[PDB]
């Protein structure tokens, strides 16, 4: 059965307990922390591409007030749809299945200035999601996961002081 893992479960669950949340910046910013997966039951003689992209979490956008996260207004209208394609892609199955996937490049952005990064809004929250894409195939068979432990609130400055530390004490 094709299974996908999260990697470092128990460190996204430390940033999610706190609200995670990520830098977004006009040149683009990478993640921490990175995301990665373990991959079962790919056919290793295949070929696919692994991509990435962020799901908007709500109809409302957050605010942090006294050191709360509460909803702060209507949403503004979706980030244009942006995927990222691994830098591995595509590979065989076996290459994929070998050692974890790390998506440590993907740029997060709040400006569409290029170089294959991921626009999202300040003070919405996004959920991850990989598609694995099967090479040459007339179904053009698609899989998706969502990471719920990976969920952050996008913003230019981190507002919980807790979130500032954490990323420096693991980072
Ligand atoms: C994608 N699904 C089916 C499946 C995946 C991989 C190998 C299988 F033999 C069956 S799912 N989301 O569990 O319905
Ligand atoms: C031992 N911990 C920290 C950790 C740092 C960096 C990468 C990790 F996969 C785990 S933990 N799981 O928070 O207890």
């Amino acid at each position: 059965e094709l299974r996908v893992g999260l990697e470092e479960s128990e460190l996204w669950l430390r940033f999610k307990e706190l609200t995670n949340e990520m830098i977004v910046t006009k040149n683009g910013r990478r993640m921490f922390p990175v995301l990665k997966v373990n991959v079962s039951g790919l056919d290793p003689n295949a070929m696919y591409s692994f991509l990435l992209d962020f799901v908007a979490a709500d109809n409302h956008r957050w605010k942090y007030v006294n050191g709360e996260w509460v909803p702060g207004g209507k949403p503004e209208p979706q980030a244009p749809s942006c995927v990222y394609i691994h830098p591995d892609s595509p590979n065989f199955g076996a290459h994929w299945m070998k050692a974890p996937v790390s998506f440590s490049k993907v740029k997060l952005t709040n400006k569409l200035n290029g170089g294959g990064q991921i626009m999202l809004n300040s003070l919405h929250k996004y959920e991850p999601r990989i598609h694995i894409v099967r090479v040459g195939d007339p179904q053009r068979m698609i899989t998706s996961h969502c990471f719920p432990e990976t969920q952050f609130i996008a913003v230019t400055a981190y507002q919980n002081e807790e979130i500032t530390a954490l990323k420096i004490k693991y980072n």
